[PDB]
């Protein structure tokens, strides 16, 4: 078909990439789209089975060229490119991949074979990012969420600004989106005919398990507790009682999570988020930074953590550690050793002053009622 | 058909309404009923696609007359009237509506066309309330819950007493009720044949989303967290981690809800119910009144609010504000300004004494351990 | 068929039970198994419609004999016996039961008729326990969980050690297990063809309601909040907001549960677990015993209970009662009366010292900030 060898294939990629203003995508994939039942141009959800991040640039070149080949004008100076796939695009791409078709393990190529076989018009779209800027489309928002939940990129590392304004608030029935106006328009007919769909939730975001397959040692005991865009390190457990992991939040190592992790909050390896505990996400103020809890921290049942914590910190059950809470310092000499740059000159510190320190133990003196910050005895050893 | 003009229609309504003891219903609609799999006279659920409250009295007259026309004796001195619809009732009503049949937007008339088209015996029932008293039927309980959840009537404004005794505890599978005795009777057959239905919950009440379509700016991130009979003002968000809205509870303006709103509790516009916070519903005692939180209140993560709060109150994360908790008053002069009738003569107040006041800030002194009630600095401005 | 009378039947049982080394099973039943989509020898779940505990030993003898009759070597010195049923086994058993076949109410016999009618190879397995030791199979783990959730045995009374290591972490879609590797292997095909299954959770354990039918006065308002192996006494209510009942945990009488009951924790009749409260399961240390809360205890919203409590204890909302928390004792003379062996000589006690006592009221002094242990005034009366 003119691409007969892998050498021909590589020269083709070189020709494409030497086109004027060509930029290699930083992320790309192909999404199956769910459209509005009433407004068929409204994209309600995008699903990917393969995410490419800073990889497989040849495959991206073939896809971009399929579009260029039929006259689609790609602005390589825009942050992203989204385009509906036609059958001709799939056939063009598969012909460029001719040298590989009888081989196993080429995942992007396998995906195209599948899409060709299941092709429908306006069902599939190529989605790519040229840079990390605010999303301009539902499709690019979904690619970004996937980049986070598949852990191709670290938590907080990509731009999600404006996502809420672009996404439609919809009903979700067995993880399928339905326009609210469709339900209103059909309510009499559906209820009287006993065909009213079962609505699990109404929101702009889907759940993690509608999109991501956990590692074999990762457990999520209830889907409603992990939003799409959450990032769970292998080995994490999310218990169902009073937990939550929001988008652009999660764990960077195996943790037991029984409480609530707000957006922008990161919990380090070996930490234990107790039943009904709260971890807030963003510190107050205009340059208010994100909250991180370090490694091997123990957050008690029904506690609240409103500041960044370093490693080996303990918040006792029931304690609220907020930015403005005052604490009486104990164990200053030992804490100095774990925290050599910090000035332990005084006796009372606000939560915010103590942010990020290691080996802290937040507790209440049960006789005097004083809030204390002390040494986690285990943190010295 | 003898009703040929809208004038004929209006004279018919006048004749009906001049019948002896006739009362216009205060609320009415037509429900599709779910009956027991074993006990077919047991009504397990009622679904409405249209609720009429203090409106469309002509339409109610036509329906009541359909029944009277065939000899049904309506007691207009009872608080409610419930009756199974026959095809003849639907045809009678549609014939009285003849002058309107080629016009759009007559919702009660459209509903009848649909019911005629999907008619089944014992499937549909007319349900109306003549006054606001204790429900006497499953059907009237469901009409009352709908009146609350559709916001046709305000929270706490209607009589729900006895509802629990009338409703059957059932299993619910994809929002369909199943008698527990049916599951017991069929368990061997169903499990061994691998046809055991998926049971989502066992209770007397259904969920809100099985019945109500939120406004486009209202989100409920998990159906199990909003019971049928809840009332959510447009713009409310219910997060899934540790929240709840019970029946005859909710919000009167757009609020962020991440905690638990008990029955009878009302949360005012702009308030923020923090993650895992509790709002209790009814004050203790025999004349113990319902708890209301006013506008723009901020309830901290893992707090407990056991008293009514006025506007612009703050409960810090972790604080329990109970009827018997004692608080040390600060900022008395400024609080007097926001609360001119209250007597700020003393220094220690019980929670219950402070009920309903504006601009309160409940906090703990972290050095002395004292519970404080102070000024919310933002409430002066 | 040679077993023609119930007398013949009883002599057959005598002959079987006199076989060398025969032991009567302590528990038995027949499970329908769910196997791996990829690994068909992996048992992902077992479902029973009938559990026998210390009963119906004749029926167990007939089943064991069906296997022995065809040469299966049963080790009656092992703790358990598991074996796949063949049609011949079912037909053999039904022939031994000939004298009963035209009679009603023989549940084990009815089950065999059903299994014969729905027979499939490798679908059904006989599962029995000869003693209470660590489970050796998925099948025996499931029998043990059933023994707990059906309340045939008391909470904590049976050996579940090693269960986590034997169970596979799987995806669950409408309560059906799916191997994660199957989802990975089929992800492209399933997502692009729009056939991706709805995954409710990923875990090693199923939910209670996938297996157990509550009593008519028992309510569970959300299935994800009660794990399989939980034990709920008749009349219990599990609310959905922030509750949980883990395996080998629950209630021994009717309780209102709105908080989290950890594994090994037992809550006594008439107790009320408030919204977002935590009950921990096992005391710290190597001989750290299980936590029990007695009858008519009141655990406040957002409290934490980390010690065993006797009867009529109160933990105020927001209070954390941990093993190491210190409390100032009040009402010593009255508490002595309720607790005659305890030595109320001193003024400050650690939580752990107070374990199991009756009539305790844990509260905070809101003026001094001191943690108090006092008399529950209602407990004297
Ligand atoms: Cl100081
Ligand atoms: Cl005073
Ligand atoms: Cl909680
Ligand atoms: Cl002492």
């Amino acid at each position: 078909g003119m691409i007969n060898t892998k050498e021909d294939f590589l020269l083709l990629i070189k020709q494409i990439e030497q086109k004027s203003g060509y930029k290699k995508p930083k992320a790309f994939g192909i999404a199956r789209l769910d459209r509005g039942q009433l407004n068929k141009n409204k994209i309600l959800q995008a699903s990917f089975a393969l995410i490419n991040y800073e990889q497989n640039f040849g495959s991206a070149a073939i896809m971009l060229e399929a579009f260029m080949q039929r006259g689609v004008e790609i602005d390589f100076n825009a942050s992203e490119f989204v385009q509906t796939l036609k059958l001709e695009d799939i056939d063009f791409a598969l012909s460029c991949f001719k040298p590989f078709l009888e081989e196993d393990g080429h995942q992007n190529i396998d995906l195209l074979k599948i899409i060709k076989d299941k092709f429908k018009d306006d069902e599939f779209s190529f989605v790519c990012l040229f840079e990390d800027k605010e999303p301009l489309s539902v499709e690019s928002i979904y690619l970004k969420l996937y980049l986070l939940s598949t852990k191709k990129v670290p938590l907080r590392s990509i731009n999600l600004n404006g996502a809420f304004g672009l996404l439609s608030n919809v009903a979700w029935s067995d993880d399928k989106p339905i326009e609210l106006e469709y339900l209103r328009a059909n309510e009499m007919r559906l209820k009287m005919s006993n065909q009213y769909p079962k609505i699990d939730f109404v929101d702009k975001f889907p759940r993690f398990l509608a999109h991501i397959i956990p590692e074999d040692n990762t457990r999520i005991l209830e889907s409603s507790k992990v939003r799409m865009g959450a990032s769970l390190a292998a080995g994490t457990t999310i218990m169902p009682g009073a937990s939550y992991v929001n988008f652009n939040a999660g764990t960077t190592g195996a943790c037991m999570v029984e409480g609530r992790i707000s957006s922008s909050a990161i919990v380090g390896e070996g930490s234990d988020v107790g039943g009904g505990a709260s971890i807030l996400g963003v510190l107050s103020g205009t340059s208010g930074n994100a909250i991180s809890v370090g490694k091997a921290c123990l957050l008690g049942a029904n506690s609240v953590t409103g500041i960044p914590l370093g490693d080996n910190c303990i918040v006792d059950a029931g304690i609220a550690v907020l930015e403005g809470t005052k604490f009486l310092l104990k164990d200053a000499e030992e804490l100095a050793k774990l925290n050599p740059y910090f000035n332990f000159d005084k006796e009372i510190y606000k939560g915010l002053e103590l942010k990020g320190l290691n080996g802290l133990h937040f507790r209440q003196d049960s006789i005097s009622g004083a809030m204390i910050v002390a040494l986690n005895k285990k943190a010295v050893k």
